[PDB]
């Protein structure tokens, strides 16, 4: 049971999704153009 959110993600511009890292998202943050995804487990 461990979580961790990453800074502003710009990669979202082209493609997004916690799946990219091989985990499930739990929360997100506000970002101009991009979006933050909190992957856990």
């Amino acid at each position: 049971g461990v979580c961790w959110d990453t800074g502003c993600q710009l990669n979202a511009w082209a493609v997004r999704g916690c799946a990219q890292y091989g985990m499930r998202d739990v929360n997100m943050k506000s970002c101009s153009g991009g979006i933050i995804y909190t992957c856990c487990d």
